[PDB]
C-alpha cells in the first residue's frame, strides 16, 4: 500500500539521510554515509533522484585526482540504480570564510570567491544533468542592525545572480536558478526571508525568467505564514521551479521533520494544490532524521516522507472528486471567485446601478459562506471518515 | 525639547486617536470623537496632517446632504489649522458585507461593490488633496484551506487594482496606490502577508509604477521579520510610497502601540534608515491609545509618537556622524560592501586566480568582522552613554 | 457514523455558538441568540451540557425581576432537554470598569466589586448545579512595564482566590475553582500566562486542593507550547479540573477554531492522553463559528467539534491496541521509561559500577530510539492507512 | 564610565566566551580557549566569577591524573585573579548517549549514568565553592508525541531531583539546585518549558526549599512571554536562586545575544525589577559572541554585557527616584495596587454596599489609568531625554 515509484518524482539531498546528527548542543550520533550507499538505499525505497551540495559529493579541498574519483564512483551508482540528479546547490555556509555571507559578505574577496565556488559546481551539476541550481543564502543576513546595509547587500546579491545568469547564458546551459528563502537561522535575520521577498527580488534581476523560487515547507512556517498560500503566489507568478518538502511545528528553530509531520493539515492543502496545479518538478525532501535514530531509522524516516505524500495525494483527490464537495464548493461560491469581476469594463461598472446605488448590502451580508461544512468535509476526507 | 513641527511631516489617522477602545473581549472605554476636534488637538501637538477611511469621515450610509456637511465641517478644520490630508483609504472590512473580503470576496457582486466604494472615495481624497491612496486587504484571506483558491483570488486582486489604476488614469489624477501588507488578523491568513509578497504582486500589475507599499512596523513584526530590512528592500525597489509607524511586542495579535514602544532598537534602525535614505513621504502613525486611557491619555500617546521619532532621529544622526563609528564602519568593511563585486566582468572573474586558485581561504576566515564593537557603539549612542 | 451522545460529556459555552461575530475590525454578522434556543439546538446535536458567564445568561444590569425570569426560562430549557450545566464563570472583562483588570485592577474599589460580581454568580452556578467555577483573568496584565507591579498584582490575585475559597467553604458548597491561563490578548501580557504559571500560583494559595487549571488548546499554542505536554503536567499534578477544546494555527491572535482544526496531530495526541489517563470531566468546547457563517454554519461548526473528537478517540484507541504499536513501544523502551530509575536507593546507585565506572557509553549511544517508525505508525492510524 | 567591579557580581560561563562558533550549519570560527586565559581576561574586564559545565573544565573521558591537573591549573587562575566560582552544572546534552535525554532518557541505564555524572561534579563544584548547582534538561523532551509519556518522564525527573537532594543532604553540603527552563531546542519540545512549569514541578519535589529556578532572558522570550513578569513570579515564590542574562529577538532559535541586545526595553524593566527587589545572587551572562567575531570581539562582547547592565541600572534608578515619576505612579494608582483588597474580611466585603449595590461602575470606568504618560516617562529616562 501507498508505495512510491521513480515516476512519483521523489528526490532527496545527500545531506538529508546523510546528516550525522550534530546539532548546536550535540555531537554526531551517526557515522558518515558514502554518497554511493545513499543512492542505493534510496533507490531501493522507490526514490527518483538525489541532489547535492558541492561539498556533499567532493569533500572540501579535494585534489583534482580525488575529485575525478568521487564523481566516477557517484556516476556509477546512478547508472546502477537509474537514479537521477535533478538539482544541485553550492555550500556557501559551512566553511568559516562564509561567516558573514557568500554573495553578500562585506569582504569583497569573499564574494568573488563565492561566485567562483558556485560557477565551478554549476559545470559539475550540468554534467550530472541537473535542471535546477539552488541558492540558499543562509549566511546572507546579520545579527545586528549596523553590520549590513541591506540596500547595499541587495546590490551585491543582484550582481551575483546577474553574473551567474550571464555564465549559464555564455555556456548554452539549460539550467535555471531557484532561490530558497529562509527568514532566520543561522543569521539573526536572513535576506529574502520569504517566498514573497524572493519573488520581488527576481523581478529586479537582469534576466528574470532564468530564476524562480525553491520554497521549503518549514521556512515559511518559521515566520507563521501559510505555506500553500505562498506556493499559490509562486505558481500564480509562474516561478515554482522546485520545492522542498518537510515538516515544522510552528515558529521555532528549523526542525526539518519528515514530510507530513508537523502541520499535517497544511501538508494536505499543499499536496492538493501541487496536484491540481499540475506541478511537474521534483518532489524534493529536505529533512533530517532526528539524531535519536540509527541507520535503520534514517531509512524508515525517508520512507515515511514518500508514503505521507502518497496518502495525502489520495485523500485530496478523493476530496476534489466527491460530488458532495463539488456541491459544497458551489455553495461557498468558489465558482464565483474564478469568474472575472468586471469583464464588462470600468465604464460598465461605473454605470451598473446594481453595484452601488441599488446594491442590497444587507441581503448580501446575510448570506453565509458555508465554510465550516466545506472544511469539515475536507477533514473527513483527510481522516477517511466519509 | 524634541518638539515636533508640521515640517516634520507627522500624520495620524482619524481612526487612531479616534479609537473608542472596543477590542475582541471589551466594550468602548471612550466616547466617539468629532473628526474636527481631532484635527485641532493634533494640530496643537505639532502634527502635519491627518488621514481617513471613507467611513471615519462620512458615517456609513449617509445621505448626500449629510455627506456634503461632513466634508464642509472637515475642510474648515484643515483651513483653521493648516493641517493637510496626505493619504486616504477605503474601509472594506467593518461592514458585514465584507466578511469574506472586498476585492477578493467569493461573491462577485461584493467585489464589484467594493470597487465602487473605493472609487467613490478616491474622488473625495483627491479633492482633499491626498497624494497616496492606501489599500489594506484585511478581509482578503481565509480561515480554512478550501474556502479560497488563492490563485483565483490573486486574479481577482489583480483585476481590482488594474481597474483602479485605469480609473485614476482616466481622470488625470496624480494619486498613487500603496498596498498595506498584514500576515493575519482578522482573517486566519491574509493575502499578500508581507512587504515582499506585496512587492511581488505589484510587478504583475498592468501599470506597476502606479503602485507601491505602505508597510506597518507591527505587521512585519507579527511574522517575526526585521522591519528595517523590509523597508530596505522597499526602498531598493523604489516602492516606499508611504509608511505606518507604531510598536509591537513580537508575534501576537496586532497591538498598534505608540511608535517607539515594543521593539525599541528596531525603531532606532528604522529611523536611521528612513533618514539616511532620504525618505520624504509622511511619517504616519497608525496606533491605538490603549483602552485604559481617557481623552487626556490619548493625546499624551500621540505626543509620545512624535517625540520618540525625534529622539531616535537625533541619536541615529549622532551615530552616523561620530568619527569613532565611521572608523568602526571601515573596520567592519561596510565600505567594501558598497563596492561592486566584479566591475571587471565575468571573464576577468573567471581568470582572476586570486579569486579561487590562490585565495587564502583560511586567512580571510580568520578576520573578525568586529560587529560587536560596532553594535555596542550604536547602543551607546541610542542610550546617550558616549 | 461518529455520533455524539450526552454520555460523551460534550459541553459548550453560551458565548461560543452565541458569538455575534464582532471582531477588532468588524461588526456583528449574526443576530443574538436566546440562550434557550442554544440549549435546544445543542441538545439536538448530542451535547451533554452548557456553560455560561453571568452576563451571557442575565444581561448586565438586569433588575431582580428580570433576573428571576431569565433563570426561569433557562431552567425550563434544561428540563426540556436533559442538558446539564457543569461549569460557570464570571465576566470580568467586557464592561469598561475592568479595563485594568478585575481581581488585580489597580483601583482597589474595582477589585472589591469584581469579587462581589463573582460571589453573586457562584451562588447562581451552584443552584444550576455547576461543579467547577472558572476564572479567566483576561484583563489581569499590562501593556507597558510600569503600569503593574507584578509581585503586588500576585498578592492581590492570591487574596481574591483565598477569599473565594473562604466563601464556598463558608457556604458548604462542593464547587471547585479552575484557573484558565492565557499568555496575551486582550492585555499585552496576561498574568499566569501558561498552565505551568497557573499550577505554580495555586501552590501558594491558602487551600490549594480547592483549585485546579482549565487549560485551553489555543492558549498554550499562542505561546508555541505543546498542549498535550501541558495537560500531562496538569494530570501529573492532579489539577485537571476542566478543559477547553478548540483549534489554533500557531502563534497569532486567539482564533478559537472548532476543535480538530488548526493543529490536527496535536489534537490526536491530546485525545489519546485524555482517554488513556481516564479524564472524566466535561469535554468543553470554547470556540467561535467564524463570522463568515450564518446560523446554519454555527451548528455545523459545533457538530464538527464533537465528531472530530470521536474520530480521534477511535484512531488513538486503535493506535494503543495495535500489537505492532505495542511491539514498537517496547522497541523505543517506553516500558523502561515507566520503570523507576533507582528503586535500589542512592547508596546502591553510588556503588553500582555498571552505572559509571563500567558503563559502556558508546554502546548505549549507538542504540537507535526507533522513534520514526513509532511515529509513522501513529500517523498511519490517524489517517486510516494501516 | 559605567565600569564594572567584582562587587557588581558579574559572572560568565566558560562555555560563553569559550564558544568556538560551531552552529547547525557551520564549522568553528575560533580556536578553543584554555579556561585559564578566560579567567584572566574576564578578571581584567571587571568580572566577579566564572561558571562551568563539568566537561568545560575537565575534557570528557579524562584520566584521574589529568583531572587533577586541570583543576590544579584552574584553581591557580582563580587565586591569581580573585575570581569566584558561584555556580556549576552538568553537561547532560553533548555526548550522543544523551540523545533521548539525561534524567528522563527512556533507557534506564542512561538515567542512572546521568545521575552519577551529576553527583561526581557536585562534589567538584562544592570544592570550588559554588553555591548553586544548575540543571538544564535540554535533552529532556521529544520530537514526536509517542516517544515520551510525559507523566512517566515527570516521575523520572522527580526521582532524579529527589535523589540529588538526598545526596547533598547526606553530605552536609550547602549547595542548592536551580532548574533552567527552556521551551524547545535541541528537542522539539522540552519538559518544564517555562519558569512557571519549573516552579510547579518544584512544589511536587520531596524537599522543595532545596530547589529554585535559573531563568534565562532568551528562553522565556522563545515562547513570546514577558521575562520581567516571569521573574516577578519567581521572586514572589522566593525561588530566584540564579539568573541568566542575555538577549533575544523574539520567537526563533536560541540566539544568546549579549545582554541588552534584542529586546532593549524588557532588559530595562528586568534590571529595574532585580534592583528594586534586592536580588543578591550572581548576575550571570549566558551568551555567545557571534561567530563573526575573532578573539578581540569576544571580549568586547563580554564587556558590552556588563556595561549595558550598568547603564540600565542607572536609568532605572533615576526612573524610580524622579518625583515626576512618583507623582505619575500615584496617578496610575500603583500605590493602591499594593494595598490589600479586603483587609476588612469576607463578611465586611459581603456587607459593604459600596462594593456592589452602590458602586458607581460608570464613574470608575471613566477614570483613565494614565499609563501612557507613565510609560513615556520611563522611555525618557531610558534614553536620557528628561
Ligand atoms: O543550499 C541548499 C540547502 O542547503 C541545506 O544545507 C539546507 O539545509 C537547506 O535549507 C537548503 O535547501
Ligand atoms: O485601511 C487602512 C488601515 O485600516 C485600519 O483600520 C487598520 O488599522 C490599518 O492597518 C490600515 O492602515
Ligand atoms: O471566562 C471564561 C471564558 O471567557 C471567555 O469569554 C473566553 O473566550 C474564554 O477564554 C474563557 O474560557
Ligand atoms: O547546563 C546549563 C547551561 O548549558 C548551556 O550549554 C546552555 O547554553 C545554557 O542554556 C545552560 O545555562
Ligand atoms: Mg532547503
Ligand atoms: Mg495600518
Ligand atoms: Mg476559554
Ligand atoms: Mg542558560
Ligand atoms: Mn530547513
Ligand atoms: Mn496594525
Ligand atoms: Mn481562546
Ligand atoms: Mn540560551
Amino acid at each position: 500500500n501507498y508505495q512510491p515509484t521513480p515516476e512519483d518524482r521523489f528526490t532527496f539531498g545527500l545531506w538529508t539521510v546523510g546528516w550525522q546528527g550534530r546539532d548546536p548542543f550535540g555531537d554526531a550520533t551517526r557515522r558518515a554515509l558514502d554518497p554511493v550507499e545513499s543512492v542505493r538505499r534510496l533507490a531501493e525505497l522507490g526514490a527518483h533522484g538525489v541532489t547535492f551540495h558541492d561539498d556533499d559529493l567532493i569533500p572540501f579541498g579535494s585534489s583534482d585526482s580525488e575529485r575525478e574519483e568521487h564523481v566516477k564512483r557517484f556516476r556509477q551508482a546512478l547508472d546502477d540504480t537509474g537514479m537521477k540528479v535533478p538539482m544541485a546547490t553550492t555550500n556557501l555556509f559551512t566553511h568559516p570564510v562564509f561567516k558573514d555571507g557568500g554573495f553578500t559578505a562585506n569582504d569583497r574577496d569573499v564574494r568573488r570567491y563565492a561566485l567562483r565556488k558556485t560557477i565551478r559546481n554549476i559545470d559539475l551539476a550540468v554534467e550530472l544533468g541537473a535542471e535546477t541550481y539552488v541558492a540558499w543564502g543562509g549566511r546572507e543576513g546579520a545579527e545586528s542592525g549596523g553590520a549590513k546595509d541591506v540596500r547595499d547587500a541587495l546590490d551585491r546579491m543582484k550582481e551575483a545572480f546577474d553574473l551567474l545568469g550571464e555564465y549559464v547564458t555564455s555556456q548554452g546551459y539549460d539550467i535555471r536558478f531557484a532561490i530558497e528563502p529562509k527568514p532566520n537561522e543561522p543569521r539573526g535575520d536572513i535576506l529574502l526571508p520569504t517566498v514573497g521577498h524572493a519573488l520581488a527580488f527576481i523581478e529586479r534581476l537582469e534576466r528574470p525568467e532564468l530564476y524562480g523560487v525553491n520554497p521549503e515547507v518549514g521556512h515559511e512556517q518559521m515566520a507563521g505564514l501559510n505555506f500553500p498560500h505562498g506556493i499559490a503566489q509562486a505558481l500564480w507568478a509562474g516561478k515554482l521551479f522546485h520545492i522542498d518538502l518537510n515538516g515544522q511545528n510552528g515558529i521555532k528553530y528549523d526542525q526539518d521533520l519528515r514530510f507530513g509531520a508537523g502541520d499535517l493539515r497544511a501538508a494536505f492543502w499543499l499536496v492538493d494544490l501541487l496536484e491540481s496545479a499540475g506541478y511537474s518538478g521534483p518532489r524534493h525532501f529536505d529533512f533530517k532524521p532526528p539524531r535519536t535514530e540509527d541507520f535503520d531509522g534514517v531509512w524508515a524516516s525517508a520512507a515515511g516522507c514518500m508514503r505521507n505524500y502518497l496518502i495525502l495525494k489520495e485523500r485530496a483527490a478523493a476530496f476534489r472528486a466527491d460530488p458532495e464537495v463539488q456541491e459544497a464548493l458551489r455553495a461557498s461560491r468558489l465558482d464565483e471567485l474564478a469568474r472575472p469581476t468586471a469583464a464588462d469594463g470600468l465604464q460598465a461598472l461605473l454605470d451598473d446601478r446594481s453595484a452601488f446605488e441599488e446594491f442590497d448590502v444587507d441581503a448580501a451580508a446575510a448570506r453565509g459562506m458555508a465554510f465550516e461544512r466545506l472544511d469539515q468535509l475536507a477533514m473527513d476526507h483527510l481522516l477517511g471518515a466519509r
